[PDB]
């Protein structure tokens, strides 16, 4: 997960734990009447690296397993990404969220039951999509932490950029690579990818017919938002995929955002050989348990965040 070159003390630790893998319903609406439909598996992933008694960073992903007969479509979705800057910077914040990604990405030790003592076996071809929106904010996952002397803000443009390197690093030789800024035009948008030969302007999903019936409705995603408005105003019998991301542009989130951005990645037809990786797991309770002390915790204070390292030490 961590290489020992970047630092090696004991200086900085890591926290790191998974949801039990759970059933949910699909975040891609699948058609009543269809064949072949898939069992959905969603696996909660927070990290956090640790300096002494401080938070450094923390990254939040989910992983969504649609189960088919002889494969496996795999999205990993990035949730959240931020940083505390309590302390003066000893390392590159990328390079910590790029391996971290990767392992994410790759993990496959998922204890998962059968569908309604004896876990379910996957299929071995898996098909990855990689998901992750860029936009600029104070704060993601540490509350107040904007105030702090070595907290560096990324705007727009250089989060975009940032991201874009972290993921081109850890996509290699994957199949496709995509951007889309919407609202901005193509050149713009090129201007990004134009040293990436492996990246190109669009999106990852299925470009024709409805809309809810190609893009995934993931938690808290800005992409998610409007679907979810599609859906409460029944506009999603009508709306393709097309016009979905043409209207996208008009959202008060994109059109006053600060280069608000969508990449996908995928890599098709991979075998993958399970693996067993013993890492802490959790109820969703008590996933939410810790997310929800996490947003009472003032982290521009030494002294709480201190103590919600020392009480976490304490439980597991
Ligand atoms: C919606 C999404 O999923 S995207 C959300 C992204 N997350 C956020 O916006 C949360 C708030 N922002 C942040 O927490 C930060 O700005 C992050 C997480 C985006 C990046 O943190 P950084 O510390 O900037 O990462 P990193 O350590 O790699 O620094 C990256 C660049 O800024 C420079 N930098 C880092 N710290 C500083 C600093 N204190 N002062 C000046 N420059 C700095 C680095 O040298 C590097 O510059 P280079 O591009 O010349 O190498």
């Amino acid at each position: 997960m961590l290489p020992p070159d970047i630092l090696q003390n004991g200086e900085f630790e890591t926290i790191y734990f998974q949801t039990n893998p759970t059933y949910i319903k699909s975040p891609i609406h699948i058609p009543k009447s269809t064949i072949g439909k898939p069992d959905t598996v969603k696996i909660r992933h927070f990290f956090a690296l640790l300096h002494q008694d401080l938070v450094v960073l923390g990254l939040e992903v989910f992983v969504y397993l649609q189960i088919y007969s002889d494969f496996v479509e795999k999205y990993v979705y990035v949730s959240k990404c931020d940083t505390v800057g309590l302390e003066k910077s000893t390392i590159k914040i990328g390079k910590v969220i790029g391996p971290v990604l990767q392992y994410i990405i790759n993990y496959n030790g998922y204890k998962i039951k059968m569908k309604n003592i004896e876990y379910r076996t996957l299929p071995k071809t898996q098909n990855l999509r990689l998901c992750v929106f860029t936009k600029p904010a104070k704060e993601y996952l540490f509350p107040n932490s904007a105030k702090n002397p070595y907290k560096n803000l990324l705007n727009g443009q250089s989060l975009l950029r940032w991201w874009i390197s972290i993921i081109d690093s850890i996509t290699k030789g994957w199949n496709n690579h995509k951007l889309m800024i919407p609202g901005a035009d193509k050149w713009a948008t090129r201007k990004f990818i134009e040293k990436y030969s492996d990246w190109s302007e669009g999106h990852i999903f299925k470009k024709d017919g409805l809309a809810v019936q190609a893009i995934p409705l993931f938690p808290d995603d800005p992409k998610g938002r409007f679907l979810e408005l599609v859906i409460v105003e029944c506009r999603y019998g009508k709306m393709t995929v097309s016009r979905f991301y043409q209207e996208l542009a008009y959202r008060q989130e994109f059109l006053l955002g600060d280069c608000v951005s969508l990449i996908g990645c995928c890599k098709e037809n991979l075998e993958v050989t399970y693996h067993d990786d013993l890492v802490s797991t959790v109820t969703i309770s008590e996933y939410k348990e810790f997310m929800n002390l996490l947003k009472l915790v003032d982290f521009s204070d030494r002294v709480e965040v201190s103590n919600f390292v020392s009480n976490y030490r304490k439980s597991k």
